[PDB]
């Protein structure tokens, strides 16, 4: 169907792939270069994982429905959540790299995952 063009925005906004670095200076390097970061907002969370299994929690298995309408799912991905820690004016902010591993909840629009909670806590963390 080549449906590619939609959820390319989420994959650029979110999702990522080889943090190579899980430090400070990968998230300050990655909020000069995605650059909607500005002027150093906070919270923002990459996923790490396959691509396909991005996809594939809007599938409906892989993940299940939570709450009507959102997925939850149903691997572990590993999210980088580079949250802003110390001084927050001017470059350098820096980002205090708080590494999860945890299942994600994510939202789907249209039938692709659109949508990222940072809200979903497992009862460990």
């Amino acid at each position: 169907a080549q449906d590619d063009y939609r959820y390319i925005h989420f994959l650029t906004q979110h999702y990522d792939a080889k943090p190579k670095g899980r430090n400070d200076e990968y998230c300050f390097n990655m909020m000069k270069n995605r650059r909607l970061t500005r002027p150093c907002k906070d919270r923002n969370t990459f996923i790490h994982g396959n691509k396909n299994d991005i996809k594939a929690i809007c599938e409906d298995r892989n993940g299940q429905p939570y709450r009507g309408d959102l997925r939850i799912s149903k691997s572990e991905f590993q999210i980088t959540i580079c949250k802003h820690k110390g001084g927050s004016s001017r470059p350098p902010c820096r980002y205090g790299a708080t590494e999860d591993s945890r299942v994600i909840v994510v939202g789907c629009e249209n039938g692709l995952p659109v949508h990222f909670d940072e809200s979903f806590i497992t009862p460990r963390h």
